[PDB]
């Protein structure tokens, strides 16, 4: 695999004081996201000669 | 005998990052080596007369 990703959501709004007869009611919001990380590939070895 | 052996041995390597279709794979080693120490003599006795 060469990625691995993770997810995370959060969210906001405020609320406020309102008159009897009136239309000023403030609203919420939403939201997400997403995040990425990599993975690589290395090596080791060995050899000899034939009369080693 | 007049002295005494002792072995005591090592290696060493090292490890990289690679590609894909490349051949960098990195190679490891060995060695040893020898020490001694020694042997000695020692003496006590008695003697006596013969009327004694």
């Amino acid at each position: 695999i060469k990625t691995v990703d993770y997810y995370s959501m959060d969210g906001v709004g405020k609320a406020e004081w309102i008159a009897d007869r009136a239309s000023d009611i403030p609203v919420v919001g939403l939201a997400m996201e997403k995040a990425t990380t990599t993975v690589h590939l290395a090596g080791i070895g060995y050899d000899y000669g034939l009369e080693e």
